[PDB]
């Protein structure tokens, strides 16, 4: 799983486990129980303000074996968290775990013990050691970590508000937090004098109605919703308020860090793409090019890219060989199958010049090939119709599933008709060089070639001196097999019907 | 349109029509439709909190055909949704569609059929059913993600604020929400206690009054602006309005983070080029170069991007051919309509040549080419002028539309004159190889160019043995058509012409 | 200036005025009376509230005067505005300046003609006339974003809060407004009931201390701090409260925006470093070095970079050729003033090969050159000491204006010393395709180096057959120049001193 | 140290530090008093506030004394800022020395002079000096980014919130001088009407009451918490309160930039993960690629990447020569020590070899080398075991510390057998290119490649005819070094040895 990426592959994780049995972190065991762990502490940290607030006057059977499971989990986690060996335990301890250990105590009987041998300062010294038994936050956090590093980011992908929800639990129990604080400190101080508690009688009240009015404010200082007391009667309400003012001030400042982080990783393919089509507005305007450029250009790029970006040179090179070499394989699925000669020729072949293909697409009307000019790809109509143009010669078109261009990488002169694009037609371009190193070590396919340009010139009507010489040296030599003939034939008629139609 | 984009080209998007021929959601009916059924949508969720308020105790004709129009759209929008075909729609069903289809009921018919077989009970149901049947907030929302993808990326450059009136609807919607919910709540215990309503007396006052009144507080809740009272008599009162200041903190930090999204993605373009600058101005200070040239530099990036940046490079290789091409041929037209070597020759020559020149940008008074350097590019002036300086020789200058550098780049020598800048110049560059493989299959521009080069030394004194070999050789070849020699000579003449002006 | 920057050049700019003349935008009367007609609008914003709220009871010849002077300069900036050209100035006015006029009007004329042809409706009017007069918004704005564009990136350095100030005064514009409006308010309705103005009987107090009450729940409401009153005794202040609780919310969260953008600007520098370097140590981290490996990394890093970032290449490959070669010719003038060569040589070579050099930086102790391998660069020492070792020939060292690994870059063999650096040393490295291609054609630099080199080995008591044979073919030919041999003289005997040093 | 860094190398600190020889800022005395004196200044800060509230009523000795070292250290300071050097000391003069002195004097003898020649007035006047004298706070500013610079950036990977107590600690410091000026403006005068001091009694309160109320309303205000009173009686009350707010607002926005600022540096990692992650996914999915390619894909970038981003190509170039090199040696430490052929070879060799290598990772079961295939780089099997397979021969295995690929590059035909992979293996490509030019020159490796690949085509049973003259060539030839036969023959055994396993 997991670990077993983060050590390397399954034999290292073999050698790892056989080493380490010749307890360690990355265990299912405690892979499991770090989340009973979390449970309990969460538990119990929703528990003791509440134990603190009923200041334990009916800590009964219900509480009182709440308060022993939560000890007793404590210490277990303590004493596995103790556990060559020997020299990291000390370490542990000297580092951390003997702060945790010293937290995770059952006061309780710290209590009876000192009891045996004051009922307010009893209480109060109590409910002090409740509140530092949460020192378990940092292996809370630790494992919430662990937890988000290791299914966080398993899908990452539910367009959920997953982390919102994170920091609405976290602001809820520190207000939670504070509520317990503002209703501790006047029964720290027993409250002597009218504060908020004489003021409304909430201790005659029912304990949740006073829970409700010490949560509302904790809320409304955690909060910017100041429906806070114009001012206190005591001394030590102000500074506490004051605590509670700042420490809702960083909550709610973290709460719009994090909603604003959210919100701008949200739409960032937008931003992306936002960003690439104002720049390349903007560097057209630059040239002050006319409005019908603009238009064009638009139309090209809302046309080629899906409103998309990607760099699809990097990322195709960053992959590896088969998988790159197969995603272009499937890409091209209608191409291989379509065009006779590549069925029935070596699939080595096939995949050897498919590597080097490369995306284009051209707006209707626009020129293409031009007559007389100096040719330097190939091209492959993947989708689209194209239309061939010769004086004299009334014109043709080619459908999906063909290719044009190789009379000038074939004989090295200049392109002879023209072509013209009746459509948006999404083609795939082959370079000059990448063309000759593939075709060069694969005399068949050059064979092919020829012959096919042949039929296609002859039928123009202009004949090719050069090619005319190399089929005939081609003919004289010894490559005359009857089924390459055939398979030559065969290729050559399928060409000439697709030609006519 | 976008689904023809979408999908493919017209022959792809024929070929779906024809398949789904022989109802999807690519189609013109239900692409109109939506928006009547979102708007019928938005009408059902303004107007059920109002009769949730009213109790609908007035429940007159105004009322009930509305509400009776509503349920029948959403019966309406139901049924569409419900329709290889059976096992999509028995999907739909199991996934979402059942549950639409349950909010989506004329609950009025129902209560009425109750109670043919508790009047303020009555009045509650059916007031939940009506907010139960507002659960087609999803399908608003997948309408308006729809609508947004359709219609905002169409220009997505007026410069307005709409996102912000959308979360501004958004944030009324939801306060609206609040205050019928604050409103109801007291009407669902039918407010027995001194609550705000019987401390206004609020139920005496006009419906209107109580509204704004509810409005008032749910606004002050929503928002950061505490004037809530001091505190709650009742018991759920304050748990209602804990969850009204949970939604409203979550709204006003969801606000603040479009808005502050929305900021940043405003400035871009004087983000980066603040960026780059003061990126390029801290590399120069990390060198300690003097103030001088700190000014030079800023000069010099000042006037070659107007305050503007670009990679002209990768948007121009990103682009494909014919584009490419007729962008650099409208971007020189003042140079091929200018110089006459251009005009008299294959135009297919010259936008081969033009395909691979460069911009560059001199400031006045630092020298360009120095006499016995290395040459190894060609230079055109797109604007701007030029001093062409040699001892013994005086000096002369160089307007629009002209070239140099031609003489090293012929005789594969060292430069001989010297030349500088008298003001801005915008020049073209042409690199040595690209001048020297576009230049090699048409031997008429290397003839012209001799031969101009030819009379250009003679001019300045000094004779280029290599140059006049290859002119005696030339003139000794079998190119020696009238025409040509008409050409050239016309062409040496505004050379001429040209230098001594 | 800026005008003739986005124009063009000089000549450009001549042109352009030159065809205007035989009042166009980009003109130093209008581009000085913009900001006279923008300062009056100002005054005309901030003086029209305190009118509404004085109801011109006390209109004088101060106010008076001010409110004709206003309207004055509105009329003239609309005339202005007003002005081939007749087609302009027409879609002008048909687009917006024909709304614009209309707001220009002296309302106090019009208002007196009417009442010389209902005092409370007549002081309305004139106040409604007054706020409509205000639509100049749009032109302050337009004048604030050319001056923006004009002088804000003049200098764009001084790393003051000056968009902080601007939104400060957007806010205290946006809170008068809303403070006039929260006064005019109770005054067009003459406040019947008790309002806020019954409550603390403000009328029968001073105008001022009535402004400043306005201002302050003014504030108050557009801030997010709430001191509003509890609740609003009339109908319609509800509704003008939340329309003021609207404005300031969306003016504080913009304000947000704009401070969190701002802070985000600020830090970039240090941000980018940060991001840089823990991506390296990330990656390092990602192999699993050791610590030792880390310090070193990290000291590397600190030394050569002096906590900086910068895309050396990229920045020097943008700018031209004389830029770029200044720049390099000022940061090495140490090693050209130094080295004996360089000065008795041609400058033209000089900058040749200074073009090609590439900073390194090494730390102490590490080899730079070992014994038998393979040679591929020289180095040229620009600061920092290094030790030069072979068996059984004790060391040396090499200071700063030096140079090493001509041996084999020459004779086309291995290396036959080592080298160290016994500090941190920054050196100039150049490669061997480019020190071949630069010193081909100047062989007397070669002979120079064959001369040194010899020299040098003669030294080590190791000799090079190939360079030995090479010396006596020179030596043997017609390159025997007095001068040459003079100076390739002293550079040796300088290059023994230094070496001996 | 820094400055050191800063400045040069050891040489050119020692050289700076002797010219300055014969107080420049860079000084240990200086860099270790700056501390002192912002501890000083800190002080005096925290205490002007609290001498202003006690109107120096009660001055004794332990505030006397305090008083008198604050200014003793003052005017030490702007001595020490006083002082080629005398221009200089002369323009800090004239720029802003003179202000910082005048701001720095002991006021108290001033005043008693004064009184030696209206105690309230003197009393006003003397707390107008002492708030005038905290001029110091652009001293106290510089040294604090002085501090900063030199040791925020020593570790930076604390991951604490040091800058969120930074702004803490100046909202605190704002907070403490807001509420120091809104108690002081009442005694300022003398707070005639019923202003909040009457309204409480807090001059017949204690000090520390009255210290308390006055930073309860000043934090208050200062936050967006409005617990303020709903109006002021006074006149100036009401506009010091409008100050209060706006300093207030602009610390609270400054403060919510600053948090969303570092939330948004401290999850960089993840979000430009997610980002590159969401765009090769949706690239992916432009293409319409099946949903068992997208877990593929996914699974193959999980596995290369351990979660990690980082352009290894990039980092490595930017490095130099040593610690590419012995980076390269290090991540390479198994393959040099396993097979024997690297560590009996000289390690020049060795690393030039390893500089070239480029990581690779291949999911199980994808094919690696296909037979018939043109091959174009070597194999080295760093993790992970292979499967070589061929027709009528069974199979083999290939475990980590080994290679192949080496027939095609040798004999440049076509790849003979063929390789699979049975686990995630991590192996090391080498080009073609670059294994012909490393091996080109050390022949020895070439014959050692050469006899282990004729034993292993051997063990194939096909022959090649190119490497089998080779062979017989250099058996002929004058290379048959008895130790180098004894090497080759036990690399050979070794790696026969090897394939049988
Ligand atoms: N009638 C035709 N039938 C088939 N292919 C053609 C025909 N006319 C032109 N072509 C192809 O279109 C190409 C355009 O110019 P080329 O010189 O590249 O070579 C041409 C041929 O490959
Ligand atoms: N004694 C010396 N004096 C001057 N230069 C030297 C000396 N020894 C070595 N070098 C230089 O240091 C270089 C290191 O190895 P190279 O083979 O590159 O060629 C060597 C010479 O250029």
């Amino acid at each position: 799983k997991f670990s077993l990426r983060m050590f390397g592959s399954q034999k290292a994780v073999e050698k790892e486990q056989e080493r380490v049995k010749t307890i360690h972190p990355y265990s299912d065991f405690r892979f499991y129980w770090d989340l009973i762990m979390l449970i309990m502490m969460v538990g119990n940290l929703v528990i003791i303000p509440v134990g603190i607030t009923f200041f334990t006057e009916q800590t009964t059977t219900p509480w009182i074996i709440f308060n022993v499971a939560s000890d007793t989990v404590c210490l277990l986690d303590l004493i596995m968290n103790f556990r060559d060996p020997k020299v990291i335990k000390m370490n542990y301890l000297k580092s951390w775990f003997v702060v945790d250990f010293i937290s995770s105590i059952p006061v309780d009987y710290i209590f009876l013990i000192v009891e045996k041998g004051r009922a307010l300062r009893i209480v109060r010294f109590t409910k002090i050691l409740c509140l530092l038994r949460l020192l378990r936050l940092s292996r809370l956090i630790r494992y919430i970590h662990q937890w988000e590093e290791i299914f966080h980011m398993t899908y990452d992908l539910a367009s959920a508000v997953v982390r919102i929800f994170n920091l609405i639990g976290m602001m809820l129990l520190l207000a939670h937090w504070d509520g317990c604080l503002q209703f501790l400190v006047p029964l720290l101080q027993d409250f002597p004098p009218d504060c908020w508690v004489s003021l409304n009688e909430m201790v005659n009240d029912s304990w949740g109605k006073q829970y409700s009015y010490a949560l509302f404010k904790a809320m409304s200082h955690m909060l910017c919703i100041g429906y806070g007391a114009q001012a206190p009667v005591s001394m030590s309400d102000l500074w506490i308020t004051m605590l509670s003012m700042i420490v809702g001030a960083t909550c709610y400042a973290m709460f719009v860090g994090h909603a604003t982080a959210l919100i701008q990783s949200l739409d960032s393919s937008r931003r992306q793409y936002q960003e690439k089509y104002k720049q390349v507005e903007q560097y057209m305007s630059f040239h002050k090019l006319p409005a019908d450029m603009r238009q064009k250009i638009h139309d090209y790029y809302e046309h080629r890219y899906q409103g998309k970006i990607f760099d699809e040179e990097n990322i195709l090179n960053e992959l590896n060989d088969p998988l790159r070499e197969e995603i272009v394989n499937f890409n091209c699925r209608k191409l291989v199958a379509t065009m006779p000669l590549f069925a029935n020729a070596d699939p080595n072949f096939v995949t050897a010049m498919l590597s080097k293909l490369r995306f284009e697409v051209f707006q209707p009307g626009d020129y293409i090939i031009r007559e007389g000019a100096v040719g330097k790809k190939m091209y492959f109509i993947q989708h689209g119709v194209a239309g061939v143009i010769t004086k004299s010669s009334k014109e043709m078109k080619l459908t999906d599933g063909s290719y044009f261009g190789e009379i000038c990488l074939l004989t090295k002169g200049r392109r002879t008709a023209s072509v013209r694009a009746d459509t948006y037609c999404r083609l795939y371009s082959l370079s000059v060089d990448n063309f000759n190193e593939v075709l060069e070590e694969y005399p068949m396919m050059r064979r092919a070639f020829e012959t096919v340009a042949i039929d296609r010139l002859d039928r123009i009507g202009k004949k090719n001196s050069i090619l005319l010489q190399k089929f005939q040296k081609d003919l004289n030599t010894g490559v005359f097999n009857n089924q390459e003939n055939e398979i030559l034939k065969q290729i050559v008629k399928h060409d000439r019907e697709m030609v006519q139609a």
